[PDB]
């Protein structure tokens, strides 16, 4: 599950049966260093 | 509007009806920080 796989939209208050899990960013690791 | 929205082909000398605006991109914020 990455950024390049999924898309935000609004938050987790209004899809009903949404789970809690990470989405990773691959900016993060090339930012980092 | 944003580049992860939009795609770039040619330039505003071609299309018609094309104005000015600004482009947010996410990766700027993210990398001066
Ligand atoms: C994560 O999702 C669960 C699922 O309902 C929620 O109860 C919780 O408040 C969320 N946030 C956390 C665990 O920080």
């Amino acid at each position: 599950i990455t950024t390049d796989n999924t898309f935000v939209s609004g938050n987790c208050d209004v899809v009903i049966g949404i789970v809690n899990n990470t989405v990773y960013d691959p900016l993060q690791p090339e930012l980092d260093s």
